[PDB]
């Protein structure tokens, strides 16, 4: 439903071609929460299903309200458990492409992890969408470390959060038809073009 575990659950010795890390925003269900399974089956649609594993950022990540307080935008114990989740797939399957999303307090979560992410790790992440980010005033729209042209930012007229606030408006839960159209179609681009066809 909302979780997908196909990175930890994966074999290393029939790795997927493509591997998707995604973390939910604050108070969501699962490890997906609303927007992930979308990108999910958009994802498996092209690359078929034995062809991408679908990883949602579980474990020490609880998305709690209090922790989008907290200097990056969430704990750090959850940038750990993303940043683990990286390394793992690097470790598991190393000629993976590796692309990489997140939704409210997610999208803070991923572009942590991406700056403090070893280099040679994010050079193999093809392409990060982010929904609604936190951090978007902040971090001039985006993640540090990380190459604009790899960056999908998706940020709504009247969602305070992408405007340096931390207030839930209306437009904050309009980014399901992102995540079912423009965002995995630019997953598919940036994979195809550091892949090549």
């Amino acid at each position: 439903r909302t979780t997908r575990d196909d990175l930890i659950n994966g074999n290393s010795a029939s790795c997927a071609d493509v591997i998707f890390i995604y973390a939910r925003g604050s108070t969501e269900t699962g490890n997906l929460g609303t927007l992930g399974p979308s990108i999910a089956s958009n994802l498996e649609s092209a690359f078929g299903k034995d062809g991408v594993w679908i990883q949602g950022v579980g474990g020490a990540y609880r998305a709690t309200l209090g922790d989008n307080a907290l200097p990056r935008g969430t704990s750090s114990a959850a940038i750990r458990e993303m940043l683990g989740l990286f390394q793992q797939a690097n470790t598991k399957c190393p000629d993976a492409t590796l692309i990489a999303g997140g939704y409210s307090q997610g999208a803070a979560l991923a572009a942590a992890s991406i700056e403090d992410l070893d280099s040679a790790i994010r050079d193999k992440i093809a392409g990060t969408v982010l929904f609604g980010y936190t951090k978007n005033l902040q971090n001039r729209g985006r993640i540090p470390n990380y190459p604009a042209d790899r960056t999908k930012v998706f940020c709504k007229t009247g969602d305070l959060v992408c405007t340096g606030s931390l207030i839930v408006a209306a437009p904050h839960l309009a980014y399901g038809p992102d995540a079912e159209g423009p965002a995995p179609e630019f997953l598919i681009e940036k994979v195809r073009a550091v892949r090549g066809s």
